[PDB]
């Protein structure tokens, strides 16, 4: 029951990219990027 808001804390990513990333997703470092896409299948929760 993990969010994509937990993730950004374990991925110590920013408050801003993972929030952008609904308005911008394409700021993240690219090292960063593949990180979260694989991140995001795992916990599959992104409202």
């Amino acid at each position: 029951a993990a969010t994509m808001k937990d993730v950004a804390l374990k991925a110590k990513v920013s408050t801003a990219t993972v929030s952008r990333a609904l308005m911008n997703p394409d700021k993240v470092s690219q090292a960063t990027r593949n990180r979260v896409e694989k991140a995001a299948r795992e916990v599959g929760y992104l409202p």
